[PDB]
């Protein structure tokens, strides 16, 4: 246990959150939403812990999506609720769902074909709980797309076909598309075509009497340049930003000051005769993120001159030639690394930290 | 908990190990040592468990290698002894080594800097006990080059400048090298130059009046192959080939029917629209070894018609034009996946199996 410790002084390889940063992200997230007028459900697959979902939620510990059985679980037990599973429902582990439908008050699935469907209505909830259901729509991963008359269909059905065991909360749309672009103006063509499409779907879900009151988008990147049109939704989804990454300053989504995340590492050997320093930081602690080479997987902080280029499970190799005396065995360096979510699900513990002082310890749940 | 069930009956993402495959792995590896003439040292990295570390060493609890001292402390508190710290001695971290050293009768520890004997020179281990230590010959990672004069130098105060204190057991090296080849000759001619190089040292030492009782060396390729210089080795310390998994199927370390790790995924959705099928097995389940594209993190095992075309965090995208009548919603598939050691530290538990049926769960230790 190590509150009040100064972060050099840790055990590495480490992964740190800056308390600070975070609580910034999680407020100005908020506060995004507040302009828009719309609701904030953060995704808490970066962190996937019960102190990461309370920053994110405001303290409120309601109105979350999560990625697994396990976090819905999680997070259930740690007294949350109004927990959407952002996932096409899982057909084969309808029990649990059931039981935490069960538990909780809001509890929320995805589906986007018409078995899925099926399967609900033969688990009825009982207990005059009804399946809260949002379609997925695919404006290019899963669901269904909305210009398939198809998706209409299913809409309807869920609606309607058995309002006493299954409802239709809203539609859903992911725009993960974002992450194979490329500046600000890209991101937000991504967001419009996606906005617009939802926007039309849910106009033609009212033509047609298919009661629909919510609609869900977002990603880190198009909700950190959230776009005018986007008010008109009811709920934005985005996760990652509460610590933002690499890939994230690359995109455009954040400027460096606001990545919360780092990966401390120390030096622990010099090798002049191939002009490289040595890291306890291999991929067991940063993970094979934004290298499909190496050079790509992580920045060192403060230091465009050195770049990884080599992972081993528990070693890294950093090059510059060189210079070994500002770098003596035992300095710490703190690795920016590529995909938060990555790295995250490689820790058992996250140090948390203030001002150099550590002031907390989170620890996330894994598994399915 | 899950004895005695039926292997598609599992939660998936699911890791799975054939006991009788790694049994017979085990046994496989024992039986080579035992025709060579050395002693086998298993290196636990690939499933950090204690059952994996009692297959490998047959039941005995003793002599193992280790990468972190999280394992360390996991294999002693499990009663192992006989622990080598195959990583070069963190000095920042010797209250803990020591501690180990403290309570096991040998836990023995690398190093291959001049700084890191003084390190220990500072450090005393005090109750008569001396730091077991290992010179960690760099045949190209870490470690000392053994033609560099450097090398005997350092070899020669390890063995004889405190001999209270400290004392050189061995030579260590690991030709990792063999991951680059391809085919058997050259993962033999790797082993061939690691082995006379080892064995050239080792000579010098004799010359030098250094004494020197072990030489230590060993990959799962070499050693999947054994070369008959290796007999003038003491010891060789493979790990992974406990598992195997499709690089090694790759490189001819091991034939398909070797392998012995799995990740049972489960078709949830088809796309005909992009003739796809939707698998609930992520990089979260599988890690992106492999990848620096998706194509080779995994193969579907029985099933060369398919292949991994996309892979997010909690998703895989599987393609053949396709047949989905083959392929119904809730068949279970099962993945070949390329680095053992890198799907193994995604996994919180490995379903351990015989004739289908569950017959164990492994937990396996993480972090440092
Ligand atoms: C991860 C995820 C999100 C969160 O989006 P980010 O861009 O990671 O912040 C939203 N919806 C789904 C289905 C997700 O998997
Ligand atoms: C992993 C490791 C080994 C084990 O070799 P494999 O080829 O993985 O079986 C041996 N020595 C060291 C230092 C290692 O890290």
């Amino acid at each position: 246990m190590w509150l009040g410790a100064l972060l050099d002084t840790l055990p590495t390889p480490a992964l740190t959150i800056d308390r600070t940063t975070a609580r910034r992200n999680a407020e100005r997230m908020r506060e995004r939403c507040r302009a828009l007028g719309v609701r904030l459900r953060p995704h808490v697959k970066t962190h996937k812990t019960l102190e990461g979902g309370l920053l994110a939620t405001g303290g409120t510990r309601r109105g979350i999506a999560v990625s697994t059985l396990a976090e819905a679980r999680f997070f259930a037990d740690g007294g949350f609720d109004d927990i959407l599973l952002a996932y096409p429902v899982p057909t084969a582990r309808l029990e649990e769902c059931a039981g935490l439908a069960r538990r909780l008050d809001a509890f929320h699935v995805l589906l986007d074909r018409p078995e899925a469907l099926a399967s609900l209505r033969q688990r009825p909830l009982g207990h005059g709980k009804r399946w809260l259901v949002w379609l997925k729509l695919d404006c290019g991963r899963a669901g269904v797309r909305p210009t398939d008359p198809a998706a209409l269909e299913l809409a309807q059905a869920i609606a309607n076909d058995a309002p006493e065991e299954v409802t239709l909360v809203g539609v859903y749309a992911h725009c993960g598309n974002t992450y194979g672009c490329s500046g600000a103006d890209t991101i937000q063509a991504i967001a419009r075509t996606t906005t617009n499409a939802v926007l039309s779907f849910v106009a033609a879900l009212r033509q047609a009497g298919v009661p629909c009151p919510q609609a869900s988008i977002g990603s880190t990147p198009s909700c950190s340049h959230p776009i005018p049109e986007m008010s008109q939704l009811t709920e934005l989804h985005p996760g990652n930003y509460i610590f933002y990454d690499l890939q994230q300053t690359q995109l455009g989504s954040c400027q460096p000051q606001d990545v919360a995340i780092r990966v401390l590492t120390r030096v622990i050997g010099h090798y002049a005769h191939r002009g490289q320093l040595l890291v306890d930081c291999g991929w067991a602690a940063l993970s094979l993120h934004g290298a499909g080479g190496p050079q790509g997987c992580a920045a060192i902080d403060g230091h465009p001159e050195l770049r990884l280029v080599g992972l081993t499970q528990e070693h890294g190799l950093l090059e510059h030639q060189m210079d070994f005396g500002r770098f003596p065995v035992g300095s710490v360096l703190a690795l920016i690394p590529y995909h938060a979510c990555a790295t995250a699900a490689m820790h058992p513990v996250y140090y948390v930290h203030e001002e150099g002082k550590v002031v907390a310890l989170w620890h996330p749940v894994r598994g399915w």
